[PDB]
């Protein structure tokens, strides 16, 4: 019950296909751009480098993507796919997952079995650790660099008293202490309380937080990692208990610049301060996402419950267009799932040329892969990918700190770019604007 294609090398997928579901159930509904958006972009990728002669001559890349649902125990139930060859598919490198605690997990598993892991999503500073998660790496800078870019947009501001924002899980938790440790330990940074939202909140929860926010008054910043569901509900609460421009928002990636949180809610969400890793759209993957019909696109197990979920469609005429019929976005992370596999393919590329010199092909000293071999390729990859930017890793397996700064701002609503964050802070103070 999931996507195959054969190949000589076989690399593993992991995707949010569909959000986890209410109480009992596994899973829940399907998750358009955050599930079908990314996994198409494996897709793509896979067949982009199929297509270049130059990239692996002779040799293709194999897919085994697996859904999530959101949640890290089932995602390890399906991680275990991928082992399954030793007592057939055999998994050289898994791309995924999204979520930090869903990736902790499953990296706690790869990493016995000696699989290297490359995410496209998840933050978490906990998984920079060498020792607990030897085996991952990640395209996508780690929230040591976005909350110490926190921590220069407050100084810069002058804001030494502040509060924080956690949403409960990995990302959330561990993001707001990644800013407290800087907080703490260098500069002059007071953290006057933290509060934490509960995974599955009361209806009187979130009303309850901006009560208890309002305890200390003169700390106005909210430093906050909260998932698009409780941002959305934090200000709707705010707002209700009448605190327009009272509070002054500071987001992370989870926020960027997301319509969601911040629809009919224009007013309490005004001058909002958002981080965002530094991203591209691609045309390319546009082209090709666009042209996917129900008839070429079989392959996808999942593009059937796709076309019912896009369209309002039921099996209907089933001979609708993307980006004509219905309204197309490209999502934010897919030059990052671009970005991963092909980071993969390069390492391959780099092994193949090392232990098969002058072949075209497989040779039987790659007839089985060493994954703590293949590791060391991959934090060695250096080459310029889908936007043009390059793609690069430390001793960690990290991404470096490239992001971008938005302010939430009505004239007419959207996310000015307010400044950037590159290892130092260039934010231009002079763009802002306050209610
Ligand atoms: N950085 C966190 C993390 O570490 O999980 C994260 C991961 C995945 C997603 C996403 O699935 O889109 C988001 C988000 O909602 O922006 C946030
Ligand atoms: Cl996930």
């Amino acid at each position: 019950h999931s996507i195959r294609v054969d190949g000589d090398i076989i690399l593993g997928g992991l995707f949010p296909v569909h959000a986890k579901g209410e109480r009992g159930v596994p899973c829940g509904e399907l998750k358009k751009e955050k599930g079908i958006h990314r996994l198409e972009a494996m897709l793509y990728a896979i067949d982009q480098i199929n297509k270049d002669p130059d990239l692996l001559s002779n040799i293709t890349l194999g897919v085994r993507i697996l859904d999530t649902c959101s949640r890290d125990t089932y995602a390890l139930e399906q991680s275990l796919t991928f082992v399954q060859a030793l007592i057939p598919d055999k998994i050289s490198g898994v791309i995924g997952a999204a979520a930090s605690s869903v990736s902790i997990m499953v990296a706690n598993i790869l990493r016995l079995f000696k699989i290297p892991q490359i995410s496209y999503a998840s933050t978490a500073p906990e998984l920079s650790d060498n020792t607990r998660y030897d085996f991952f790496s990640r395209v996508v800078p780690p929230d040591s660099y976005q909350a110490q870019a926190m921590v220069d947009i407050v100084t810069a501001l002058g804001w030494n008293y502040v509060s924080t924002l956690a949403s409960e899980g990995n990302y959330g938790e561990s993001g707001v202490e990644a800013f407290t440790q800087i907080s703490r330990e260098i500069g002059g940074v007071s953290i006057a309380q933290s509060q934490k939202i509960p995974r599955e909140p009361r209806p009187g929860e979130f009303e309850k937080i901006i009560k208890r926010l309002l305890e200390t008054p003169n700390a106005r910043a909210v430093i906050m990692f909260a998932n698009e569901d409780d941002i959305r509900r934090i200000l709707e609460a705010a707002k209700k208990l009448n605190q327009s421009g009272h509070f002054l928002w500071i987001g992370s990636d989870s926020w960027g610049s997301k319509i969601a949180p911040v629809y009919q809610q224009e007013e309490i969400a005004e001058g909002a301060v958002t981080i965002l890793p530094k991203r591209a759209s691609i045309d390319g993957f546009d082209r090709y996402f666009r042209s996917r019909t129900l008839a070429n696109n079989r392959r996808n197990v999942w593009f059937a419950e796709f076309w019912e979920e896009n369209f309002g469609c039921k099996l209907c005429t089933g001979l609708e267009r993307i980006a004509r019929d219905s309204s197309y976005e490209q999502e934010g992370k897919v030059q990052f799932v671009i970005d991963a596999v092909y980071s993969m393919a390069y390492a391959l590329h780099n092994m193949h040329k090392d232990l098969c010199p002058g072949y075209i092909g497989l040779c039987p000293r790659m007839s089985t892969i060493d994954g703590k071999e293949l590791l060391g390729y991959i934090r060695a990859v250096n080459f310029n990918g889908s936007a043009g930017t390059p793609v690069t890793f430390n001793e960690n397996g990290d991404a470096p700190g490239r992001y971008d700064i938005f302010q939430y701002q009505i004239t007419s609503t959207e996310y000015k770019v307010i400044g950037h964050w590159t290892n130092q802070l260039h934010l231009k103070v002079e763009d802002m604007q306050w209610a």
